[PDB]
Order: structure tokens, then C-alpha cells, then sequence
């Protein structure tokens, strides 16, 4: 195989390449090795292939349609490493997945439905499902729209992203040690996996305020190994197995709001601070807020309400979260805004095995 | 049907040209209007942003590159090649210098257009860089009259081996000056210091690097660093705007400084290039012949090789650059590759 037909996307604040599963090889070997060299990996300029020359820019969408019932395409993320040949599935990306909707429309995959088409969404990494609601004026596909969010430039159309079954997508449960709060390393954590597994803890317990600027947090050598030193301790207690070399789970601080929004997040992910937050990130900690005695709920403002709108701020903004909520108090689902565009169609080629 | 009505685009083939990356295309299939090519490449790229996370640019002014190419009514040349580099943080496309680098992909792109005709197993193609007024002719590999981008060649900065793709280079004395010597005499001095303003390809100032207080083999972080030799070479350069026919180069990327120093892996010349103010990594292809053809400032350095077609290895940083000299310099060949990535259709926002 020396090409494959690919749509390049940008999807929310990522980039990559969108492929038909039936245009891929099925060995994963081969596969993987042919979207190496469709990057243009290892190779820290990715001088002589797609990739951006970092890994926000050398993602990978494997995009077929579903057997499953009330699902209209299966997504396989895939991250394409700048400087390693390696291409791994674990976790889900929630940017490039902004990309799959439109896509899946424009290759005839799923139907138009009128000026707006829903999308529904199998997330193969994690066995979780979204619906992308996507604009699809007099039948086709726009990019187009007055929606803005935090790291790209200028408007797009709307893409609503409504997520369901996160709970325990990756760790079992949604509390895998079975506790709103557990005391890890003498500082009081919530354990939640809601979409991503996450550590939510007070920005002020590991003694910072949470409002410092990116990279001030990312030079802070003490401050990252005491998180760390919390990350290793409970990738058992999350059924995550030896977390020592994995991106989970991530690591939330989390403030009082100071923007207007309900809360206020530093995330590490696990070690770079992030600019923003990972939209299944931000499920888990909007999820987190509303558990009581928690410290996201010690500092979180929470509307009433079965449908609230919980704004995370971050370095760069906030990302709001809508979740929905039934009379008892469990997060039914979770609805956050992203966009995409498409930006190249065609064929991408690599030289031959 | 079924297109994206808010949406604009354009035929286009994204290219490895050398060490560069960007988009080629063909000069119909762009509007005519400046103003609204311009735009229309800014918004291919995702420019301006810093991350040009809305485009194909990869945020990095070598990977921000355009080639608009079409078939030449010029005697001789087969097609005309305009260079265009697209800003990546700012809101600005411009053709004030020529890059030997997205120059590798014209000859295969012309030839996989269908603006030249496979001439059998490697295809000539003269192309007119519009940019300079230079001729640069190419020969690429077309083994059963397709254009092939594997073979066994190889440049530093570009991993694996691909098809070779050798340039040569005529018409080069005083591509952006009068003439090979824009001041008049060979070697003039600026500022106590022996020079030499030379135009063959790409405008430059050659002086030895004693001369300005160092060895000539420091690293990039540790010349960049260096204010005090920074300092030196940009009143050097700030001095000889005028003289070499540039206007006041206080806002221009030219002429290059190139510090020239003995070689040390085996190469013909050491140089260090600030272009105007950043350390290349390696070294322009045009400001290479340059150097070559600078070789007695710098011929103080320089181990000449011998025959009637030197091998001239120019020691960069990450490397070496060979630039293959005849004589009189009669021709100037370096050696490139070039791949074809990505071909299809790029899209934009309409701009309103
Ligand atoms: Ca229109
Ligand atoms: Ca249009
Ligand atoms: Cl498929
Ligand atoms: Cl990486
Ligand atoms: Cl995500
Ligand atoms: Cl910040
Ligand atoms: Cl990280
Ligand atoms: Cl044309
Ligand atoms: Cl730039
Ligand atoms: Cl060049
Ligand atoms: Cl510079
Ligand atoms: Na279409």
C-alpha cells in the first residue's frame, strides 16, 4: 500500500488525518506502519511527511460505519508520535472526534438530515458513545458559523458534542476506590473517571493558587513531582494498572472561579501543564463538582437545576460543560461545544514497504 | 454537488521541497488579484496563528511555504516558478527572497501535471524562478515516463534516502544585486574587517570568522546567544545595504553573513550563516553557491578540491552541504530531494 484516500482535519484545538477503515490495512502492523510514514515519523521536524512536528498535529481518525445498534459510525483514535515510531490507541482524543461527524457526512457514511444532522458515535478507544450534532445546510457539510473556542482563531459552525456512557468508560466505575474522597500522600483527592480518568484536588493543598500562568506551572519542578508522587499512588486504587509510563490519569487543580465561570482548573496531563483542558477531562471534573464533599465541590460555584452548565475555567479560557442531571443526582449526560474544518482532501502516499 | 457553499478552494499538491514543506500549485488555479491570492494562501496555511491549527501549515516558516507554477513562454524554460513564503504569526505572504528548497518539488510537480512531458527515464526541466530572475534546471527520475520519488539519495535534515534530484544553477550573477560584485571591487572591508560582497544566487557578505572574533565553529545556540558577535555582523550588514544595491536592509532578510572558517569533518569550508539574524541550521542553497564561489577571504579556509568539477562540502552545523562547481565558475549543481505527500483539493473560509 503506497496510498490511501484521507480528508486532512482540523478537529477543535488538533489536527490529523481522517481515514475509512476500509482504506487501511488490517494488519495493525502494517497499519501502523503506514500512517508513520504518512506523518513523516520518527522525526522531530516531520519534515517529509503530514505531521505538524507536534503531537496536537499528528493525530489519526479511523472512521467506518456501525453494526451497532443506535450507532451510526465506529472512531478509532489513533496518536501518530513525532519522535518515536509508535502509534498508539489508548485513550480518547475528544478534539479529533469534533472532525468525525462532518466527515463521516461528506463520505456518505451517515445521511444528511436536513440543515442539521446528528451524528452518533461509537469511541472505539474506550467503548463510550457521542452525538455530534453537525450543520449540514441543504444537505452538505459546513464548516462555516459564528462558534468560537479557546486556541482556534476566528468562527466556525457549531459542533455540540453530547457524551453518555462515560461513567467508568475506562476505570470501571465512576469512584473506582468506591470514595468521593480519598486521602492520598496527606492531601485529600476525588478519584473519577467520567469519560478520562482524573485527579481532582485543591490547587491550594499542593500549594499553589491555581491561577498561575501555563508555563510558570510547567517550570515547577516541585510542584510536578508532588502531583506525581500522587498519580503513581493510585493507578491501582483506579484499576489503571502501573500508571508509571501511561497519560492517565490526569492530573485536575482545581480553584474557585475567577472569570465568572463555576470553577477554575490547572490540568497536567499527567506532566505538561495543559493550555486548556481535555473535553473528557472536563466531563470528569464538571462531574466532580457536583459530588459533595469533594474537593471540586468545596470550591465549585453549582447552579440548580437538572440541566447546568458548569463553566471550567483554564490558562486560555473556559470550556463549559452542560450536564444533565436526574432528581436523585447522578450526571445523565454531558454536552460541550466543539468545531472543525476541513482543510485538504485527497490521497495521502508514502514510499512503499 | 455536496460541496461546502462557505467554502473556497483550489487544486493543490503538498511537496517535501528539500528541508522546506508546503503547498504547489498550479498559477490558474489561484486568483489572479494579489490581494486575494494572498489571502486565499494565508487561509490555506492557517495564518496568522502561531499554531496554524486552522490550515496546513505545520508552524514553522519551513513548513509555510507556496509554489505557484506554470508552463513558460520564456525561451528555453519549460516552466516559471513563483516562491512564496506565508507568514506564520503574521497576516503577510511575500516573494522578496528565492528558496532553493521548495525549488526541488517544481520539476516533479510540473511533470506530474502534465506542464512537462516525460523525456523517458529522468526528465529535464528548466525552470525560471520568478523570484530572482535565475534559471535552476532539474533533473528528475521518470522511470517508465512517471515521476518516482524513491532513490537512494540523501540530505541532511530530511530522514531515509528518496530520488535524487540534482539542480543546476545558471544566470546567478546578480540575481538580487547589480552584478556578482555589487560594490565594484572584489574584496572591500566594512569596519576594519576584510569582506567580500558577493551575488551569486542569493546576496551575501563573506569574511573570515577570526576576523570577528571567533573560530567559526561554535553551535547554534552558542553563536545566537553571542551579542557581542551579533552586534558586530549586523552593523556589518547595516553598512553594505546601500552598497550592494539592497536599499536600507534594516527590515530585510539580506544580504546573508557568512562567517567562513577552515573545515574540521573532512569538507572543503566551515561556515557559519546568520540569515540575517538567525543561525541557519545547515545553509541556503543559493547562499552556498555563493560561498563556493567565494573561493580569496575565502579562499584562506578553504580546501579547494582539485579537478575541473569540485566537490565543495560546506560544513554546517547539521552537516554538510556539497555544491558541485565546474570550470570561470561555469555551473553550479547541488543535490535535492523532494517528495509528493499529499495531492487533492485544499479549502478555505470565504473570506467575507
Ligand atoms: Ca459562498
Ligand atoms: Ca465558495
Ligand atoms: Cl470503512
Ligand atoms: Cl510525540
Ligand atoms: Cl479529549
Ligand atoms: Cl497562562
Ligand atoms: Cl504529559
Ligand atoms: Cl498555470
Ligand atoms: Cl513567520
Ligand atoms: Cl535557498
Ligand atoms: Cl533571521
Ligand atoms: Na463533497
Amino acid at each position: 500500500m503506497d496510498s490511501a484516500p484521507c480528508m486532512w482535519m482540523r478537529g477543535g484545538t488538533s489536527k490529523g488525518g481522517y481515514f475509512l477503515r476500509a482504506d487501511l490495512p488490517a494488519d495493525t502492523a502494517a497499519r501502523d506502519a503506514f500512517l508513520l510514514a504518512v506523518m513523516g515519523s520518527p522525526d522531530p521536524r516531520q519534515i517529509d511527511g503530514m505531521g505538524g512536528a507536534d503531537p496536537l498535529t499528528s493525530k489519526v481518525a479511523v472512521v467506518s460505519k456501525s453494526e451497532r445498534p443506535g450507532i451510526d459510525v465506529d472512531y478509532l483514535f489513533l496518536q501518530v508520535f513525532v519522535d518515536q515510531a509508535i502509534v498508539t490507541d489508548a485513550q480518547n482524543c475528544g478534539n479529533i472526534l469534533a472532525g468525525v461527524g462532518p466527515f463521516a457526512i461528506e463520505r456518505g457514511l451517515v445521511a444528511a438530515s436536513g440543515d442539521e444532522t446528528r451524528v452518533a458515535i461509537f469511541m472505539e478507544n474506550t467503548g463510550q458513545v457521542a452525538v455530534a450534532t453537525v450543520r449540514t445546510p441543504g444537505g452538505s457539510v459546513t464548516y462555516a458559523g459564528d462558534a468560537a473556542i479557546d486556541g482556534v482563531p476566528g468562527t466556525h459552525a457549531p459542533i455540540p458534542t453530547e457524551f453518555r456512557d462515560t461513567a467508568g468508560s475506562s476505570c470501571g466505575a465512576l469512584l473506582p476506590s468506591g470514595n468521593a474522597v480519598d486521602v492520598v500522600n496527606g492531601l485529600p483527592v476525588t478519584l473519577i473517571d467520567n469519560g478520562m480518568p482524573c485527579v481532582v484536588m485543591k490547587a491550594a493543598d499542593v500549594g499553589i493558587t491555581g491561577y498561575e500562568d501555563r508555563d510558570s506551572l510547567d517550570a515547577n519542578a516541585e510542584l510536578k513531582a508532588k502531583i506525581e508522587a500522587i498519580r503513581l499512588a493510585v493507578g491501582e486504587l483506579m484499576n489503571l494498572g502501573d500508571v508509571t509510563e501511561k497519560s492517565v490519569p490526569k492530573m485536575m487543580l482545581v480553584a474557585p472561579p475567577r472569570d465568572g465561570g463555576a470553577v477554575c482548573v490547572r490540568s497536567f496531563i499527567p506532566h505538561r501543564a495543559h493550555a486548556t483542558i481535555g473535553v473528557l477531562g472536563a466531563v470528569s471534573v464538571a462531574t466532580a463538582c457536583l459530588i459533595p464533599g469533594s474537593p471540586a465541590a468545596e470550591v465549585a460555584v453549582v447552579p440548580e437545576g437538572a440541566r447546568k452548565t458548569l463553566s471550567i475555567e483554564h490558562p486560555t479560557g473556559e470550556m463549559s460543560c452542560v450536564l444533565e442531571v436526574d432528581d436523585a443526582g447522578n450526571v445523565v449526560s454531558a454536552a460541550l461545544l466543539r468545531t472543525a474544518r476541513k482543510l485538504m482532501d485527497g490521497v495521502v502516499f508514502v514510499l512503499e514497504h
